[PDB]
RNA sequence: AUUA
RNA sequence: UUA
């Protein structure tokens, strides 16, 4: 069905309604720009690969480019591989891009470059040139960026990828840069605000620097200025998990009470780590528009009691001012100043890192009438008393956050304490059930229903990674009335009793994963048919949990649709000879997906998929060393439309494939043994859609198994990584993967002869096996 | 070395002074019994293949065999493989065995025979016949085994192999087996005890099976019996993980009073899961020798407030009552009858599973003056309150198990609920003195008084408790002689550089698998915690997530063995952040230490440097490690064992005589090797051990493995490669046939990839004549 | 899990 | 392989 094979080693893509044609050579191992990429090519991407240099000749029929993305190859020597380190800088001959008329974004990020390249075109509009060793710029240098708008300069010296002085940049160097609309200079080393900047910035980066004072007259001229970030120039370094050298003396950034004076457009000020112990509420006075404020890593704890500043931000939406703690000190209490009670836009408040024994309702009071408060998040506070019954004042909130706490009776998991949490890469929940109350990751070991007095506005509680111990009867969580969402994961949940969260009579979602501990000792009660009394349950997660064992014989449900299983010892229950659990799942009347992976399920009793509910559609045997599959047993699942058989140890496929499930659309047999398939395997198989054979020991694919009206329905076909051999035998084999429609991943990178010797190591795509038609 | 190479695929081995030959073919995918055993062969070991029949042929010339082992050459059904089912039980021909005048023991378990083999010799003293088809004995199949003393017939017919019928023996059907010392009977189905018995006897075994009731006379004759097992008659079914058949009317098994009359020497009783609710006194009148006593799983809650019997028991050393627990009962304490106190020889106690709230010292006191006592278990009783000072008054024992409780302020994991946990298959601090288990239970706050009067402990388990808490080294104040302290599975909160120090005698310390403090960013630990304890051997940090450190050394002049397997020295080694290179260079008397599974895809320059200089024995095994300067290896002087396993690893060192002059084991295991350096291996003479199975080698030539440095090898490891049998492999392929050095699988994984005529051919069996013409 |  |  296709006349010409590609070859290119790119995936070339086609939007024709912004008449991009777009050619993704990322990660393709390449020594050289492949040749034979399509002239009408507008974007080029060759990032991760090892071309030594650019000449004429790179994109000498390519004038119709666009961007051009070209970062690491050749990145810094600590950056990047310690396998594969780049032996010399890129190369950038003259002229290279002078010819490129139309190319508005160019990429050199990552190239180990001295300078900044020159003969640029004046149509670009985006340069970048982070990760490299330039740090020096010279007005001279900057002429040619007459129209540039966005330029990245940052990560050229920094710990990372040193040069060992300090950041230069010669007076006015970016202002006759009229256009420039951003400018990041972050990670360089600067030691001053470069001046004068060109009036049109509306975003400015310096943050990760060594510059310690603001002149009062360093942003006069930004009177479009609207995200400014100065974090990082005299860091805060308690715990800093990156090496980090303090201004002397504890100094703070010496910002003077006008700096700010002319930002009347500032949305987002960003003074993470400045080592602030005031903020003088002088520097609000001409910004009205301030909507994000990052507080974070100073030394506000006293001037968080204070805090006249924010009188002059009426229309902030976030504030972040975690991990100010004074150093050693252990609060009693939380002294939120009567000032945020000025805050009427706050969306967002994060207080993480404040550290204080108790919290108490009034505490909280200045917030009480901020109507539009979404988001509390007073985590990692080492709070070790709360009533949660004060947030019957915040059920207006989204999310109160108070994970990784004391509490006894999203965000990165690193996140606070990374040195450039927006650094670039070479390449490239229960919020929605409504109210959260995240108590994750706290000291709780036993719950009463009173704990909740006053919450049964919450429709999503976190209880995950606490210490309960505790046989539930459906009376700990009476005012829940309204829960939808109970993560119970991570905790040591004992199932004596059936009645266990019967209490919470709107639960949709249940998560009682890695609560292990009571079902790995002997002779302990388990009732698994728990299940009957949640009348509206649909997804019930139970992973990770060792269960070997079970009092109950059935689960039963009239609603459950979603049974995660994995990570037990279901090889256990159905031990062969063992008749009593092989019917565990079928009175879940309505479940549809079943995962029961990790299982050590070496091989399934017979009784197995006769027990299985009847509306099965998408089943996970993936990862349970899988010696041998009896494929016809696929009969009994009359709904069956996903089988995952991943990570197995599979050898063969079924005769006829056809034959085994009329319902069959998605079949993974990924990471097996299989060295062949059967002669006939996909014959009349018209239901199949998606086939992954990739990663295992096939040699060879001829034509009766594989038919073309079976193969013209499927979305994706999955090959790669297999023993193909690649002799005259396999001659419909290679034509038709060169010529066919069908999508296959990874035919430039993974799909592969094997032998014989001539031709191992070669792409199966680029195959000539004209020698056998002589 | 060797002037005839050895093709046969068993180990072959001799023990001159028994005169014994031994030839282990075990578990080595054949099909025949192999041509060429040594005819001098004393035990021939074949289990675990295929061989389909025996026949006179099978042993023609070995006529000097003591023991055959041939099992699982037929598994039944629901026992074996279910990749490879057996397709048709093992066929045994007349005389396979009337040659064999000298064979002693003849193991045919797992065969899915049908009948007893006959045509055996009268040299037989031990045949087994378990996991078999045969389910009806009779008295005329059993003349051949005339001078028989061991005797196993279990697992013919039960839930895994089931038979549908009764299991039938015919009367007196052992009685003329005049020797016959032990009869194994268990699995089976039976009905009756068999009468009538030889009274020879010494071991009978009848657990697990449908016996109904014991006859006054069913033991009569048996005056030498020592070990008796009655178990799983009538069994107690509650949580039992098997399918178990309770007897009818929740009857027990019932033993007739005066049923253990003759049984003089008696040594060990098991009534195991009988369902029985009484124990009369009278059962022990004529039995004083009794030592073992098992009567878990049973109904002998109230019993135990009761229990008369004991008197009768004064030599009893091991007395087990674990799970006799009336259903759905929670008692509020332990009654414990003072006829415990006339267990004047007792060692070990065991009590799991008797269900009740709070243990106090008085319930105890019945056990003050037995003097022997070294072990009590009272583990998996919900125990929710317990004084743990009450122990003061056990100073003598060894061990106290409160494993698995819910306390707050060996035997295997699954023991006394499984089937049959004597079963054959087909082929800890408790050493430091004494110990407090408390293991597994629900303590979330240690103060030093919860140890008042414990002075004496030499090891406290603490593991999986739920202790969330910074230690300042006020906590363990009392336990002056703590050698062993076991932390892991807690929530430790290392903020304190003092936590431990109060535990002057410690010796080891686990505080593996506390990461749950490590895993939040910004937190303050404090590493160098080691400084204080001057007497610390051993630390276990396994598993914590350890990605950040507030200390950048960790010091200690006594500490040998760090544990630091599953941390993040990836991140802590970061390039580019050189503060915890040498975080463990203080450890100055450190001679092990483990950081495998630490993410380690390459080792920062300095790493090296910054070892302690005592180190022997390096795990950087399970790190992705991608690349390895081998020259940096100079720095580490005392290096002799060097474990690289599972990682990926493309080239070994030029030479490692330049790279580590004392390395003496090598593990290259699992990793991507694809070929060797020309001169590998010259002059490293001190090499004893070099491991490169899984990689994917194709040559291997002289070069890089002179043989002055391969006679050296303790073991040498190839294994799972690509081997290339041309003719340029022929000095490698003639030396493995040939050489004295062990290569463990030669017979089934040293294995040529190719070149096509040889694929999948052993590297032993390949004839390269055709190179020399 | 090739007698658990 | 800019975290
Ligand atoms: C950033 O700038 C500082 C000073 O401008 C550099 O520090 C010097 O580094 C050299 C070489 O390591 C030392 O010999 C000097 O003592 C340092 N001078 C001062 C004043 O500290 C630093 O190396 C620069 N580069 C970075 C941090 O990557
Ligand atoms: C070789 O076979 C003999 C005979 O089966 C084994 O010797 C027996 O070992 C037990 C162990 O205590 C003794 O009770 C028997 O009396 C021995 N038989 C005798 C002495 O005739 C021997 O262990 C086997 N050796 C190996 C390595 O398999
Ligand atoms: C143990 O023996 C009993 C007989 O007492 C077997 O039970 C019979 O099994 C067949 C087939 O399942 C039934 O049709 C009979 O009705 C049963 N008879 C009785 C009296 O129950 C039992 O299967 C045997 N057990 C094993 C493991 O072989
Ligand atoms: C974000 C805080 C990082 C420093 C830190 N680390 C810890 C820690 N591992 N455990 C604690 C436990 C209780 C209170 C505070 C801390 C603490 N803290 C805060 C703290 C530490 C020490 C002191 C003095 N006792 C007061 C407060
Ligand atoms: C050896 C024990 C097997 C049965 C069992 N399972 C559990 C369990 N999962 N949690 C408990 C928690 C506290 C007390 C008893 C049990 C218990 N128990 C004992 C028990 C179960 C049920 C009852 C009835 N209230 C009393 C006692
Ligand atoms: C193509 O490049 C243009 C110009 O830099 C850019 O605006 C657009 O986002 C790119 N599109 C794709 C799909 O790469
Ligand atoms: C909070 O602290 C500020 C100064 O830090 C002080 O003005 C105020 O009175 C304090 N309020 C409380 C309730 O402690
Ligand atoms: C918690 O506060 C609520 C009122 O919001 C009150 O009803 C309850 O008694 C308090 N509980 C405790 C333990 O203080
Ligand atoms: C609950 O919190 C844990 C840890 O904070 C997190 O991993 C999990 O995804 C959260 N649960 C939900 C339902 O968001
Ligand atoms: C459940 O347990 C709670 C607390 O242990 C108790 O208050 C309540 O009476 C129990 N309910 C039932 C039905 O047993
Ligand atoms: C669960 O099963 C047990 C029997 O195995 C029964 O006692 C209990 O009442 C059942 N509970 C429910 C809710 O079905
Ligand atoms: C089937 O379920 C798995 C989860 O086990 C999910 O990741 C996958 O996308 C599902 N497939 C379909 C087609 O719903
Ligand atoms: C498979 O083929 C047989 C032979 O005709 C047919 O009777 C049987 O119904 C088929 N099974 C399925 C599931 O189509
Ligand atoms: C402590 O108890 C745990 C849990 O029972 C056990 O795994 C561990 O081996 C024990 N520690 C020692 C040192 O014996
Ligand atoms: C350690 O902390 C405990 C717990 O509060 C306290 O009892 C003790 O005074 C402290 N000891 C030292 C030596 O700091
Ligand atoms: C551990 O090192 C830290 C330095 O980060 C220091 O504060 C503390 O006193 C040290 N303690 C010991 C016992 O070495």
């Amino acid at each position: 069905a296709r006349w010409f094979p590609k070859t290119l080693p790119c995936d070339v893509t086609l939007d024709v309604s912004k008449n991009h044609v777009i050619v993704d050579c990322t990660d393709k191992h390449l020594t050289e720009i492949p040749g034979g990429i399509p002239t009408n090519t507008t974007n080029l991407t060759l990032t991760i690969n090892h071309i030594p240099d650019i000449s004429p000749a790179s994109f000498h029929r390519l004038v119709h480019l666009v961007e051009i993305d070209f970062r690491c190859n050749c990145v810094p020597i600590r950056l990047g591989s310690k396998s594969n380190m780049c032996p010399r800088r890129l190369q950038i001959k003259p002229r290279s891009f002078s010819g490129l008329t139309y190319l508005k974004s160019l990429y050199l990020d990552g190239n180990q470059l001295l300078e900044i390249p020159q003969g640029l075109p004046p149509s670009l509009q985006l340069l970048s040139l982070e990760a490299n060793n330039i740090f020096s710029i010279r007005k001279e240098q900057l002429t040619e960026l007459a129209n540039i708008e966005i330029l990245y300069l940052g990560q050229n010296c920094y710990y990372r990828n040193p040069c060992y002085v300090s950041y230069s940049i010669e007076k006015d160097a970016f202002l006759n840069l009229t256009k420039l609309k951003v400018l990041s200079l972050k990670d360089n080393n600067v030691t001053t605000v470069p001046t004068v900047l060109p009036s049109t910035l509306t975003e400015l980066y310096l943050y990760n620097n060594m510059i310690a004072e603001i002149q009062e007259d360093d942003f006069n001229n930004l009177n479009q200025l609207q995200i400014l970030d100065l974090s990082g120039n005299c860091p805060r370094c308690y715990n800093a998990p990156f090496p980090c050298t303090p201004c002397k003396n504890n100094s703070p950034l010496q910002i003077p009470v006008n700096a700010f004076d002319a930002l009347t457009e500032l949305k987002v000020l960003r003074l993470h780590s400045n080592s602030l112990q005031h903020v003088p509420p002088r520097w609000f006075k001409n910004i009205n528009n301030l909507q994000e404020l990052d507080l974070s890593q100073n030394f506000l704890a006293k001037e968080i009691g204070d805090a006249k500043f924010l009188h002059f931000l009426p229309n902030l939406i976030q504030l972040d001012l975690s991990f100010n703690f004074e150093l050693q000190v252990y609060r009693a209490s939380m002294n939120l100043s009567q000032a945020f009670s000025s805050l009427k836009s706050l969306k967002i408040l994060r207080i993480r890192g404040y550290v204080f024994k108790e919290l108490k309702s009034f505490q909280l009071s200045p917030l009480h009438n901020l109507q539009n408060l979404e988001v509390l998040d007073l985590g990692t506070n080492f709070i070790k008393i709360a009533n949660l019954s004060m947030f019957k004042q915040f059920k207006r909130l989204k999310v109160i956050d108070l994970s990784v706490n004391k509490i006894s009776p999203v965000l990165e998991q690193l996140y606070y304490f990374r040195y450039d949490k927006y650094a670039r890469s070479c390449r490239f929940s229960c919020y929605k059930y409504g109210q959260t109350l995240d108590l994750s990751k706290n000291s709780i070991f036993f719950i009463k229903s009173s704990d909740f007095q006053h919450l049964s506005f919450l429709k999503c509680l976190n209880l995950s990674g606490n210490l309960i111990s505790q046989t539930l009867n459906g009376s700990e969580f009476q005012p829940l009335a309204e829960l939808r969402y109970l993560d119970f994961s991570n905790n040591r949940l004992d199932l004596l009793h059936s009645t266990a969260f019967e209490e919470l009579r709107k639960l949709e979602v249940l998560d009682i994963s890695s609560n292990s501990h009571y079902f790995q000792s002997e002779g302990i009660t388990h009732m698994l048919n728990f299940t009957k009394n949640l009348k509206v349950l649909q997804k019930l997660m139970m992973n990770d949990n060792d269960i070997s064992s079970s009092t109950s014989r059935t689960m039963e449900s009239e609603s459950l649709r979603t049974l995660e299983f994995r990570g037990n010892h279901l090889d256990v229950l159905w031990r062969d000879g063992d008749n009593r659990y092989l019917q565990l799942f079928k009175n879940l009347l309505k479940l549809e997906e079943l995962d029961i992976s990790k299982n050590s399920l070496s091989f399934l009793p017979s009784g197995v998929f006769d027990g299985m509910p009847p509306n099965l559609k998408n089943l996970s045997l993936a990862k349970n060393g899988l010696k041998s599959f009896i494929w016809e047993k696929l009969r009994y699942l009359k709904n069956l439309e996903t089988l995952d058989l991943s990570h197995n140890q599979l050898t063969t496929v079924p005769e006829r494939l056809s034959n085994c499930s009329r319902s069959l659309k998605n079949l993974i047999l990924k990471n097996n043994q299989i060295r062949s398939l059967t002669k006939y395997f996909l014959q009349d198989a018209f239901q199949l859609r998606y086939l992954d054979l990739s990663s295992n020991k096939i040699q060879m694919i001829q034509k009766t198994s594989f038919p073309e009206n079976v193969l013209n329905n499927l979305k994706m076909l999955l090959l790669h990584h297999n023993r193909f051999l690649c002799t005259c035998d396999a001659v419909w084999f290679v034509w038709w993967v060169q010529h066919t429609e069908v999508t296959i991943p990874y035919l430039a990178t993974d799909v592969t002869c094997v032998g014989p010797g001539a031709h191992k190591g070669q792409s199966v795509i680029s195959l000539d096996l004209y020698t056998c038609e002589l």
